């Protein structure tokens, strides 16, 4: 208890102080002091200048809050304990545990205890992306959903052009961190019952405060994370090492995930938020996807990986401007919704992603859009952070685990390709469905002669499958115009329109066995390069090589019965003679 005490000890004290809330009304004593203390506290730690390098100075500032609180000390029944409890754990943390404190900042359980807190810190610290992630995910899907509007977009814009140039994420973070306090000041300053009729904050619990201070606590923690990483960093190859068993290859792939497969994930999420978003700004970015995807050498992606990534995000910026305009201080509307009778009108406004007053965009598929730039983000690291034909004949054959896992992937994996292929072509009625089932039936036709043909023209005609189904998605997402903007008007006018093509709409979802389809036709395109398919085609060479053998033992087994059935039957009429 003693060792606890000494160790966890401001976390105690950080809690009593902000369980100082929802005091009533707002009171300058009750929030403003306290709520400006623990701001600057916190701001202090983040920026290291005294609550991590002159901690002399928080226990001084912490004894000033107190001395602050004591001089300021049913009405009273209960407001009158609240400040004595927390002066009194303030002593406490200030009589005992403030120099060991300082100190330290400065049974088979046992063993299963420290290696899962020696992963979970070495992951942390190591793979601080997945950290600056979970930041960014509380960041976003918070800003942009639940208050859009101004004194949110600084942040939003400031982490959304940080995440793609790192050089700029530290003193960025301190950034936010400054700017979520101001936040918090603001949000305690409108509070107040003083106002009477940007971002209003309109309090209703006076809960209408905890996005900020959850965005805190985040940046507190991540920040928290690093400081222990240093503190342990200053106290106290992996290919060649796959091929053992499948433990080996599990923990290289915990290690490298990203490194081989960042383009098809990032794929894979341009996909899902084409699908979930289905609108025009969804098609500027299928008709992007279609433009990198076009460059099929993996150089080209790099020279091109820029401009995409600054393209998007800036894509993500004007997103994000335009869900919030005009605001509803000035009476006037926008320039298109009037009373005339132009065309546009509800439908065609919720399709278009246009400001509108009468139906908002919505603002909870901005994160895909996120997690889009995440990914590109991500993938631009990778790029910028640039024996086997032996063990390949020996996972020809089986061996303990890793070669039944490696035979089912790169042999046994080509023909689940086109069943997939086949159940999307026929799980939905569409002109798109037929093709997909003949091209699934004229790979299954020739596809053994397809798999022994030279790497050339298998790649050639893969990448033609993958470009009609990126075409097929990109032509489902234009037609969701007509499939929602004119569902009525279209359907009175022409119902075989309505039967060529899926034409409900959609508003994870959506084009679901579609997506499947392109991430497994994608895996397999990776699979045609790598070496171990080289000697599974060899194999099948070598059985293209024989099949003049397997007759002659049918007749030679052939030969043997009869030969054997007319033995017996002479035997048998040698006897009758
Ligand atoms: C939400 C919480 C989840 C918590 C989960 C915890 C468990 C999962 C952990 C995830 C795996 C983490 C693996 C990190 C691997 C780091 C690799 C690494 O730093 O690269 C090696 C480093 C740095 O090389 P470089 O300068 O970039 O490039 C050198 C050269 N140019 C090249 O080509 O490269 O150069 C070096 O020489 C340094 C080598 C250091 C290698 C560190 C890893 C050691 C082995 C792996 C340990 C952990 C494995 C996973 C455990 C999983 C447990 C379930
Ligand atoms: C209720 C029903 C549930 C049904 C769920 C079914 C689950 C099925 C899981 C199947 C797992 C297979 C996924 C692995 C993905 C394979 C695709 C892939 O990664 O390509 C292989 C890549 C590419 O080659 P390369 O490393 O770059 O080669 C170096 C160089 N480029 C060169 O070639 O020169 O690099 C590699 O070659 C790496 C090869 C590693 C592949 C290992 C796969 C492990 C499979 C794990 C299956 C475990 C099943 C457990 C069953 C439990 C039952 C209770």
């Amino acid at each position: 208890v003693t060792g606890i005490y000494v160790k966890y000890w401001i976390y105690v004290c950080a809690g009593m102080f902000i369980v100082v809330s929802f005091a009533g009304r707002l009171v300058v004593y009750k929030i403003v002091y306290m709520f400006l203390f623990l701001l600057c506290l916190t701001l202090f730690q983040v920026y290291y200048t005294l609550w991590r390098k002159l901690l002399r100075v928080f226990w001084w500032l912490v004894v000033a809050y107190t001395m602050l609180v004591l001089i300021a000390v049913s009405e009273l029944f209960s407001s009158i304990l609240i400040p004595g409890f927390f002066l009194l754990a303030c002593i406490l943390q200030l009589h005992y545990f403030h120099r060991p404190f300082m100190q330290l900042t400065d049974l088979d359980l046992a063993a299963s205890f420290s290696a899962v807190l020696t992963r979970i810190q070495v992951f942390v610290r190591r793979l601080l992306e997945l950290h600056v992630f979970k930041l960014v995910a509380l960041y976003t899907v918070w800003v942009a959903l639940k208050e859009v509007s101004v004194m949110n977009l600084l942040l939003v814009v400031l982490w959304a052009f940080a995440l793609p140039y790192p050089r700029f994420r530290p003193m960025a973070s301190c950034l936010s961190t400054v700017w979520t306090c101001i936040i918090i000041v603001c949000k305690m300053l409108y509070q107040l019952k003083i106002v009477n009729p940007f971002g209003v904050r309109k309090g209703y619990p006076n809960g209408y405060i905890q996005n900020h201070l959850q965005i805190l606590l985040l940046l507190v923690f991540e920040a928290v994370v690093y400081r222990r990483q240093e503190h342990y960093r200053r106290q106290h190859g992996t290919r060649q090492r796959l091929d053992q068993d499948l433990l080996s290859c599990l923990k290289y792939f915990i290690n490298f995930f990203f490194y081989k497969f960042g383009l098809e994930i990032c794929f894979l999420m341009a996909v899902n938020v084409i699908g979930q978003r289905m609108n025009f700004m969804v098609i500027l970015h299928g008709c992007w996807l279609v433009a990198i995807l076009t460059r099929r050498r993996r150089e080209a992606i790099a020279r091109l990986w820029p401009n995409y990534c600054l393209f998007l995000t800036l894509f993500l910026l004007y997103q994000y401007l335009l869900c919030l305009g005009m605001p509803p201080a000035l009476c006037i509307d926008y320039p298109w919704r009037w009373s005339k009778a132009i065309p546009m009108n509800s439908a065609l406004i919720k399709w278009l992603y246009l400001p509108d007053f009468f139906r908002a965009p919505n603002s909870t598929n901005l994160i895909s859009d996120f997690l889009l730039l995440l990914c590109a983000s991500q993938q631009w690291q990778v790029f910028s952070a640039e024996g086997e034909p032996n063990p390949i004949p020996n996972f020809i054959h089986c061996r303990s685990y890793l070669d039944m896992l490696k035979v089912a992937v790169f042999r046994y994996l080509f023909w689940l390709v086109l069943v997939v292929v086949f159940v999307a072509g026929a799980t939905r009625i569409s002109i798109f469905g037929l093709g997909y089932l003949l091209a699934c039936f004229y790979l299954l036709l020739f596809g053994t002669t397809l798999l022994q043909k030279d790497t050339r023209a298998q790649l050639v005609l893969w990448d033609c499958l993958i470009l009609y189904n990126v075409t097929v998605i990109i032509s489902k997402n234009m037609l969701s115009l007509l499939s929602c903007v004119f569902v009525e008007q279209m359907q009175s006018n022409f119902c075989w329109v309505i039967q060529l093509f899926s034409l409900v709409c959609t508003v994870e979802a959506g084009i679901i066995w579609d997506s499947i389809c392109f991430f497994f036709l994608l895996l397999q395109r990776r699979i045609f390069l790598s070496h171990y398919f080289l000697h599974v085609s060899a194999d099948l060479k070598a059985t293209a090589l024989q099949a003049s053998r397997g007759f002659a033992l049918y007749n030679a087994a052939n030969l043997k019965s009869i030969n054997f059935h007319r033995q017996i039957e002479e035997k048998s009429l040698a006897q009758l003679k």
